């Protein structure tokens, strides 16, 4: 009943005296730990750090409650507070209280409208085509690194419908140097948290090396503009928007600062996670083979001219369902964090105090046998055939509310293009039987996977 239940003491996992759990995240892999732990204590769980208290939430049931706008607003998990160190108060890294988030939500959305949308398409397949062709001419033998691929892809992709800027990664053999710094200035963020003590001379060459990718990613944003400075355009795209956009309740574009850290921003955001999903999206299928030939199956009877258009992708209704199923096993944004607006009193059980914070755990979330059912760990895209009968909260890798992904649609879009691309224009093999090992560079992928095509022989 309405409250009728009575306090319950939250769990938490082994504490280390004044440093609290923070010795649990001595791991390269700290959610796939989480999650180990969520296994032990169920549905929520305490964890604290000297400057930090968090709740860790695995279920649909107080899911749903923290996804609750009118109790909780969106918070920066430390994680994000430590990209802001090079992301600034880009959309991703700032308060919703914070001037610029809802300047830069304001005169950005726009870059994601429908008519954009059918826009980016051609760009798209330009880059598509790109992958492929590099995979009709691989000698036989020869392998495909499978996330390297991706990531070329999709920051090309990112790249050119959001900056009218060429990447050719393509045309590297190794990856973007780009690619290298975010890695390393990613993966330092998330190393800043393992730190009991972030000053002693020990992390000094981090340091350096940090502000040395910093100044890596910067010098191309510079690039960046003075490539769109020094021109006439055809492109209404997202940079357009950032130079030249005023939000309406304000009438003031973003100052140069800011806009500097939206185009790293987007440059990170806008293909990290989409090659994370294309990387397990095609582990899974070379991994459940019968599953691959119903999805190769759609891609010959639905994209029968040699390039796709808009229409024919979103014909693509299993591959969808495809990468609706590697979303679930492996959101590739593994956690979103809120807090409390005011006091209140969490699934009946657990009392929280204003500023009180949560993390949803979203690879844990898409576990909860309640909702999904006893084979939870079973790759099948067919359980998505039916949207209502997946409730609400149920499936959140695109994070929630007025701050979730606003790059969902361009995502899918993308992910589904390239995959059918793929099943249509290839037959694939795990010639390793790779063995899963994820990496967690903040956010997730197969480290390692390669597989092996074999033409189709269907011209472009
Ligand atoms: C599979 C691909 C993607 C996944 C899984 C994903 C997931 C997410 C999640 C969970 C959040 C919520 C963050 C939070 O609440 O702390 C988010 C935010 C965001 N994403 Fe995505 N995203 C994807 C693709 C994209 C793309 C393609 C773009 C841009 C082209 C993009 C741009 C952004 C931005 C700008 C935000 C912050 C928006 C705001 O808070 O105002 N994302 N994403």
């Amino acid at each position: 009943r309405g409250s009728h239940m009575t306090i319950k003491e939250m769990p938490q996992p082994k504490t280390f005296g004044e440093l609290k759990n923070l010795p649990l995240l001595n791991t390269d892999k700290p959610v796939q730990a989480l999650m180990k732990i969520a296994d032990e204590l169920g549905e929520i769980f305490k964890f604290e750090a000297p400057g930090l208290v968090t709740r860790f939430l695995s279920s649909q049931r107080l899911i749903k409650e923290a996804c609750d706008e009118s109790r909780f607003d969106k918070n920066l998990s430390q994680a994000l507070k430590f990209v802001r160190d090079f992301a600034g108060d880009g959309l991703v890294t700032s308060w919703t209280h914070e001037k610029n988030w809802k300047k830069a939500h304001n005169i950005l959305l726009p870059s994601f409208s429908q008519q954009a949308m059918k826009g980016y398409h051609a760009m798209m397949v330009d880059i598509a085509v790109q992958l492929v062709q590099k995979w009709e001419r691989l000698n036989a033998d020869e392998h495909i690194e499978v996330p390297e691929d991706m990531t070329r892809l999709t920051l090309d992709t990112i790249g050119l419908c959001g900056f009218n800027y060429r990447f050719n990664s393509f045309y590297r053999d190794q990856p973007h140097p780009f690619i290298t710094s975010m890695v390393r200035a990613l993966d330092e963020a998330m190393n800043k948290l393992q730190r009991a003590n972030p000053d002693d001379p020990a992390y000094d060459e981090n340091k350096r090396q940090f502000q040395e990718d910093i100044k890596v990613m910067n010098d191309l944003v510079d690039k960046i503009i003075a490539d769109r400075k020094a021109s006439g355009e055809q492109s209404d795209d997202l940079l357009t928007h950032m130079l030249n956009g005023k939000d309406p309740e304000t009438g003031e574009p973003l100052d140069d600062e800011n806009i500097r850290y939206q185009i790293i921003t987007f440059l990170i955001a806008g293909h990290v996670t989409t090659s994370g999903l294309l990387s397990f999206a095609l582990y899974f299928l070379v991994k459940n083979p019968h599953v691959l030939q119903k999805a190769a199956e759609e891609a010959a009877r639905v994209l029968v001219d040699p390039v796709p258009s808009y229409k024919q992708v979103k014909q693509l209704k299993y591959v969808d369902m495809v990468l609706n199923e590697a979303l679930r096993l492996w959101p590739t944004a593994p956690a979103f964090s809120l807090y409390a607006k005011e006091d209140t009193v969490l699934g009946g059980k657990y009392p929280l105090e204003k500023g009180d914070e949560l993390m949803v755990l979203i690879p844990q979330l898409h576990r909860d046998k309640t909702i999904w059912g006893d084979d939870v760990e079973e790759f099948r895209p067919e359980r998505f055939e039916n949207p209502s009968a997946i409730p609400q909260h149920a499936f959140k890798p695109f994070g929630n509310g007025q701050r979730a992904c606003p790059g969902q649609q361009f995502a899918l879009h993308e992910a589904t293009l390239v995959l059918g691309m793929m099943l249509k224009h290839f037959d694939f093999e795990d010639h390793t039987n790779y063995e899963l090992d994820i990496k967690e560079t903040l956010t997730l992928k197969p480290e390692g996977f390669v597989v092996k095509a074999k033409s189709k022989k269907i011209p472009l």
